């Protein structure tokens, strides 16, 4: 269960880099899709990690 949380993230982490396509080649098609299937990763993950640490203050643990 414990390790499921890492590999979850870490599987959205590889789309992060596929879904976006960026390296790859990012011609036009593959930006439009990749600006709206990761960033709905990269989005929810910073902005939830940054609220992690707002409650590193807020909860305080």
């Amino acid at each position: 269960l414990p390790a499921r949380v890492g590999l979850g993230i870490t599987t959205v982490l590889t789309l992060t880099t596929q879904s976006s396509g960026s390296r790859a080649s990012l011609p036009k098609v593959s930006y439009v899709k990749a600006i709206d299937i990761w960033l709905a990763v990269c989005l929810l993950f910073v902005f939830s990690a940054l609220l992690e640490y707002a409650a590193v203050n807020f909860v305080s643990r």
